[PDB]
Parts: C-alpha cells; sequence; structure tokens
C-alpha cells in the first residue's frame, strides 16, 4: 500500500440559474466549460502536489435551490447548508463550488471558508462568473479552493516568479497558473496539521464525469494508464502520450501492481486499522487493491468495551489516553452531569450556533470526563476544552454510553 | 553557537527525618548530597541533559512544612514552599525534597509530570530508601524524568540486560541507563513544551558542590571540562588536567574557535528584537559579554510598542501568534468582556481566584483579536484552553495606551 504524495479533491461544481440564462439554456455548452475549468484547476494545483477531479455537475436550469443573495456572506452559509443537507446526502465528494452570475457585494468575485477542506458543511466556495475567459474563472476557482486548503494571500516577499500568483492580494487581467512559495507551505501545513483524510483516495475513472483526458494524471475511462506529459512521466509501465500500457506490463497503476505485473495473491494491499477493519489483499488477477470492507457497525469489539463504527472501535479509554496520556482512565458516571448545565464546555450537540444541553441520559455523550491521577494534580472529573476546536474532547460518535447503546450525534441513542 | 544540551539547575532540600537519622551530622549529609547530584548527572547524560547542584538546604532546626505521609499533600505543600518561599530568595530550575519519613501508599518518589521550570510545579520528592548512593541517585533521576514528561517503560522499551531508570518498579541493583522511549519522550516534551529555564549554562560559581574533573560541567579551578578522556571530543583540553594541552588558548563558551579566541564585532548573542543590542566579542574575550537590553520603555516598532526583558510585545503580533494570518487587533470594545469575571474574562489572579479588570486595565487581561474568516465572522475572538488558562492573556509588558503599558494586570 504505497504512500501517495498527492491528495485529490473530488470536486462538485454547481451552476446557478442566473448563470444559465446568461448561456441561453445551452446545458451541453455549460457542461462543456465546467469540464474545461476542472482541467485547468487540476493543472494549476499540480504545483501544490494536489489534483482536482470533477465528480459531479449539477446545473440549476430549473431554479436556484437556495436564494443566491448579493451579500456574499449570507449566500455562502446558505450554499454550505444545502451542500450538507441535500447534496452530500445524495453524492459523495470532497469539495463543492458554486458558479454564479449574481453580482456580489464588495464587489466580491469569490468567497470561501478558510481551512475547511473535507468539513461536511464548510468544504465549499462561491465563485463569480467574472469573465468568459476560462483561464480567469479557473484561477478564481483554484484560488477559493486554496482558501479552503487553508492558504492565505501572498504578502511581503511571497513569490511565484515574475507573474501574478494565485493567492495574490487581487486578480490580474493577464493571470498566471502559478501558486506561490507561501502557498505551497501554508497548504501543506494545513494537510500535515489538520489532516483532511477525505482527500486521500485516488478517484476511480468511473467516478469522474469529465471527458476522460490523457495526460492529466488521472486514470480514466479508455485509459490503460496516465502519468502526465511525456516530459513528466516516471511510469515506465505507461506510454505517457497514448495512455496505453507498454509491451509486457499487465499493469501501470494501483497498489497491487508491482514492477509492471500483478501482485501475488495474499499480498496485503490495505493495512488493517482495528478489529473492525478486515484487511484487503491482492487478487493476483487484477491491478487494484480490492474495495475496503469493515465489520458490521455495532459489533461487539474490544472484549465488549465498544461497538464498531466505520472500521474503528471507539472506547472512552483510548479517548482519554489521547487527551491526557498514559495512566488516565474513564471517570465516575457522576462527572457527566456537568453536561446538563449547557455552558462553554458542558453540552451534547451544538446545532448551528447554540450549545444545546444534555439529556440526563445523554450526559455520557457530550464533553468527556476522565479520572486523571497526575501526581500533585489529581482531579476526579478531568475535562478538555479549547475554543480552538470545541470538538476536541467530546465523545466520539460511535462510543458506548452503556450496554447496547452508542453515542449518535450528541445522543446516547440505542444500538441497533 | 547552538548548544545541544539542557542544564537542570537542581536544589535539594533535606528534611528532619533525614537529619535525626544522621544524628545531625550536616558536614556529612552535604557530602552525600554532592555525590548524589554527581551520580544524577552521569545518568542524565544519555538524555543529553545535565544536573547541576546550585543549592542545598538542610532543615536541621525546624521543619519548614508539616510533611504528612500523604505524598500528595507533602507534594503540594512542598511545591508551594518552593515557589512562595524558596524561589523568592534563590534562582533555580527544579527542587527535590529528600525525606526520611515514610509515605502512605508505599511511595519512594513522587513528581509532577512535565513540570520542568514551572514556578510551583518544578519539584519532586525522593525517599531515603537506601544508604546506597546509586539507589537514591536513581530515584532522583527517575522523579526528575517524571518532572520531564517521561513515562514508565511501557512493555518493551529497552536498555540492554540492565534494569532501566523509568521501569515500572525499581530493582535491588539499579543501573544508570535511560531507555529509548525515555530519550524520545524527554525531548518531545522539550521540543513540544520547551522549558526555557534549562537553557542557560550554569556558571562555575553558580554551583555549590566541590568541583569535579570530567563531569561535563565547567567549574572553579577548571580551565575546561569535557567529560571523561574517552568522551572528550574537542582537541583543545586535556580531559584530566582540565587546563588545556600544549599551547591551547581557551576551550569553552561561544567565543572560542577550536582552541583559540574570537574577534571584534563578531556577533555573539541572539537579538530577539531591536530591544536587544546584539553584543559581539572583541578577541581578548574568551567568552561573550553579558546580555545588554534596552532601558524598558524605549519606544519600538513604528511606535507601536515599548521594550521588556529584551522583546517588544504588541497586541497585533500577539493575535497573529494565536490565530494565524488575517487576524488583527480588535477594537477596544471587545476587551470589555474582561470585567465579566468569567472563565475567559479576567485581568489577573489573586489566589486561584480571578479578578475582573477595572475599566482602566481592560486591554491588559485576556487578548481579543478581530477575525473575519468568511462564514465564521468573529470580531472579538479570544483564546482559551483549560490546558493553560494563561494562554491568551495579554503578554506581561504590552503597550495598551500612549505611555501606559501592562504589568501584573494593569495599564500603568
Ligand atoms: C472585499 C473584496 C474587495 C475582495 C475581493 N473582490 C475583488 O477582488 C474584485 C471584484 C472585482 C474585481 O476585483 C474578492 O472577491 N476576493 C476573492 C477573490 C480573489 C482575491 N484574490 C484573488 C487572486 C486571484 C483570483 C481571485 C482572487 C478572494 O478569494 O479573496
Ligand atoms: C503506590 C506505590 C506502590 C507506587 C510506587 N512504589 C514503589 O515503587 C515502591 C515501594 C517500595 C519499593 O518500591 C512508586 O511511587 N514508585 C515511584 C518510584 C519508581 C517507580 N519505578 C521506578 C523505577 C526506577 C526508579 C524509581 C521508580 C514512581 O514514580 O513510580
Ligand atoms: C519566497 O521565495 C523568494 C525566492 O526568490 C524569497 O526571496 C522569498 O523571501 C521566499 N519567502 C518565503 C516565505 O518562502
Ligand atoms: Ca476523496
Ligand atoms: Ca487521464
Ligand atoms: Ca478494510
Ligand atoms: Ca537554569
Ligand atoms: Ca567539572
Ligand atoms: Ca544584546
Ligand atoms: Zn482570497
Ligand atoms: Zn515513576
Amino acid at each position: 500500500q504505497k504512500y501517495n504524495p498527492f491528495r485529490y479533491v473530488e470536486l462538485f461544481i454547481v451552476v446557478d440559474q442566473g448563470m444559465v440564462t446568461k448561456n441561453n439554456g445551452d446545458l451541453d455548452k455549460i457542461k462543456a466549460r465546467m469540464y474545461e475549468l476542472a482541467n485547468i484547476v487540476n493543472e494549476i494545483l499540480r504545483y501544490l502536489y494536489m489534483h482536482a477531479a470533477l465528480v459531479g455537475l449539477e446545473i440549476w436550469s430549473n431554479g436556484d435551490k437556495i436564494t443566491v443573495k448579493p451579500d456574499v456572506d449570507y449566500t455562502l452559509n446558505s450554499f454550505a447548508e444545502w451542500r450538507k443537507t441535500d447534496l452530500l446526502t445524495r453524492k459523495k465528494h470532497d469539495n463543492a463550488q458554486l458558479l454564479t452570475a449574481i453580482d456580489f457585494n464588495g464587489p466580491t468575485i469569490g468567497y470561501a471558508y478558510i481551512g475547511s477542506m473535507c468539513h461536511p458543511k464548510r468544504s465549499v466556495a462561491i465563485v463569480e462568473d467574472y469573465s468568459p475567459i476560462n483561464l480567469v474563472v479557473a484561477v478564481i476557482m483554484a484560488h477559493e479552493m486554496g482558501h479552503n486548503l487553508g492558504i492565505h494571500h501572498d504578502t511581503d516577499f511571497c513569490s511565484c516568479g515574475d507573474y501574478p500568483c494565485i493567492m495574490g492580494p487581487t486578480i490580474s487581467n493577464e493571470p498566471s497558473k502559478f501558486f506561490s512559495n507561501c502557498s505551497y507551505i501554508q497548504c501543506w501545513d494545513f494537510i500535515m496539521k489538520e489532516n483532511p483524510q477525505c482527500i486521500l483516495n485516488e478517484p476511480l475513472g468511473t467516478d469522474i464525469v469529465s471527458p476522460p483526458v490523457c495526460g492529466n494524471e488521472l486514470l480514466e475511462v479508455g485509459e490503460e494508464c496516465d502519468c502526465g506529459t511525456p516530459e513528466n512521466c516516471q511510469n515506465e509501465c505507461c506510454d505517457a502520450a497514448t495512455c496505453k500500457l507498454k509491451s509486457g506490463s499487465q499493469c501501470g497503476h494501483g497498489d497491487c501492481c508491482e514492477q509492471c505485473k500483478f501482485s501475488k495473491s495474499g499480498t496485503e494491499c490495505r493495512a488493517s486499522m482495528s478489529e473492525c477493519d478486515p484487511a484487503e489483499h491482492c487478487t493476483g488477477q487484477s491491478s487494484e487493491c480490492p474495495a475496503d470492507v469493515f465489520h458490521k457497525n455495532g459489533q461487539p469489539c474490544l472484549d465488549n468495551y465498544g461497538y464498531c463504527y466505520n472500521g474503528n472501535c471507539p472506547i472512552m479509554y483510548h479517548q482519554c489516553y489521547a487527551l491526557f496520556g498514559a495512566d488516565v482512565y474513564e471517570a465516575e458516571d457522576s462527572c457527566f452531569k456537568d453536561n446538563q448545565k449547557g455552558n462553554y464546555y458542558g453540552y451534547c450537540r451544538k446545532e448551528n450556533g447554540k450549545k444545546i444541553p444534555c439529556a440526563p441520559e445523554d450526559v455520557k455523550c457530550g464533553r468527556l470526563y476522565c479520572k486523571d491521577n497526575s501526581p500533585g494534580q489529581n482531579n476526579p472529573c478531568k475535562m478538555f476544552y479549547s475554543n480552538d476546536d470545541e470538538h476536541k474532547g467530546m465523545v466520539l460518535p460511535g462510543t458506548k454510553c452503556a450496554d447496547g447503546k452508542v453515542c449518535s450525534n450528541g445522543h446516547c441513542v440505542d444500538v441497533a
């Protein structure tokens, strides 16, 4: 299971009603451009060791499914909410942008949550159809996505050469394709230090909706392999320019592809996480590490210390350990009553602003309590809270709150 | 010149139990304390650490705290003594109480985890478990390693076929070796939570125990010292005479280029700011000058700040440190939640207890910064973690007005 240096943003573009009428209804033409923007956005991000892959296009040729308002802050929280409640529940994807004809107040031609990549709500960005030039619109797209990647503007002695850089204070008439030194650092700081696990997988060709394109470094339909331009290709299994495999190779992609041949059967290709993570192994007859399989969510795991959840086994014990280190354990039940106060630290589910208190049963599903015996600092009900992320130190969704019960969204709901 | 090592400046406090046990022979106790401290420096070398005994206090009259058999009491009591008494009249990084009175849950040692340099918590307690110096020494090494965020050797950390310093339990025949985990954790805690109080190198005169040749600590009567002749790697000093070999000039301190002097203008000390007048050497100077600063209050940085202990603290620079780029100084109006008296909003502390700011001292408690993150707009964002309520307080010495500044929670 080799380590991929790249990440991948499985993008989802939405196009507003406004934008459509601009284009006289030509749905096919829109699609065509959204396919092209995508490839320029992936071109651009390559410097950052990142790819951009269009896994969904949804044109509101019917009508805007949210009110697209001139004030760009309302509109963004609005698109972020629809992204989460409607789009996400219908389609898997990492990041969604909204292209629009609507004139924003600023004037602002782009607006996007900082360091949000992968956040169920905030991994989003609004983008003005600020020009017919695709190089321009794509630069804006890549720019906002950069903000999501937690990149801030260039300042001071940031450089991308003697051209206009992507995260420059403001856009040029004749824009370049170049992120800046400052951008590359800030972006990889965000990955290293926030880890958006969701951009980790290479998207499958079937998964991608743009006409397959050879040399974009995205394996796609009809391609036997892809490894960029002839000048960049390190894959001696692949004819960079024709995207077909070379002579004897049975493969030129995947974790189950060695030298150029298929991986021996039994060859582990996806390491197990926990006991809710059955390992995967190569078929001996294919080129890709077989799909990932977990156990039955809710399965007695860890000598019945926990009930499974997405391949892992969340037990209060480990949760303490992470927060508070060696020799610290689960606290007295009494400690959890502080969850009903509904204050800065004690609660269950923040809904979209306020801190909702805990139900006297749901108290084992808010802020966590641990019995810290750190000499000279013994404290029965040790708790953890930073407003640097109020989630650090809340019980993980999936944790036993009793027997035959788990914490689902603030609640100690029932198991089955 | 960057120094790998850190230097624990240890202070030992000996209790009454001990004293009676030695029938009051102080001249003796002193002698053993010196030995212990030396043994404890040997041990530590592996962590690239040193222990230097810069203080020793035998309670041969009164006992300065009622050391109870509840180690946790004795410990918090002895910590408060350290900081509200001992530390007032003696500079020192870490302190240890050797007792001869037995503690409860059969306890030979007791120390704060990762407490190194803490005004109150930089201490540990060790028990007169044994006449055997090396046995006692090791407890001291141990409860120090605790002080340093070092944990019990889990289940398979190793150090040869010897019992290791941070083993679950002590053996009948201890050894001077720290385990690999220990090296790791040590420096993680040092890297991560860097304690500044162990960076300076003890002056030879800062040390109270009889100078030693080949202990890796420059002292009085020594020209240089670089440990055993087996470990001494600078070809400038005979590591047994400690007075430099054939025609060597110097051998320690920054200003010594392999066995000889530096020269003039040669910058010698860091310069945190413009409030730190670099200081260079001169040749004829075997070492570096004393760290000159700037008469506190000397205007600095476009007239946004006034100096302090070497740096130049301004509100803005302090928002950027906590929150990153694009987060600037908040309007005075936010700072007003510092008279609220609540978990985040005070101006200082009297006794565990928080004092709300007077309207006057307001830009002198919790910090507030303007954060316009799209979708997450917050005009008066501040930092608060129960890991350290102090993280986010305005920095002791920061400009809060034309001419006025912050000190111990006031704009004055
Ligand atoms: C407050 C407002 C003025 C910020 C801008 N608006 C514009 O820059 C604009 C409108 C018409 C001409 O310029 C904004 O929308 N900022 C956006 C877009 C942006 C900022 N820098 C670059 C560089 C390259 C491409 C796009 C952008 C932003 O994302 O910050
Ligand atoms: C409650 C009690 C059993 C905890 C131990 N006690 C002992 O270690 C002990 C009692 C009689 C003989 O040994 C404790 O507080 N230990 C200390 C000191 C310690 C533990 N392991 C090592 C290894 C090397 C040096 C010192 C120690 C501790 O801090 O854990
Ligand atoms: C960016 O690169 C240029 C190299 O020309 C350098 O001058 C500039 O200061 C660098 N700054 C950062 C933050 O990398
Ligand atoms: Ca993905
Ligand atoms: Ca391709
Ligand atoms: Ca699996
Ligand atoms: Ca010191
Ligand atoms: Ca010496
Ligand atoms: Ca200076
Ligand atoms: Zn921007
Ligand atoms: Zn211990």
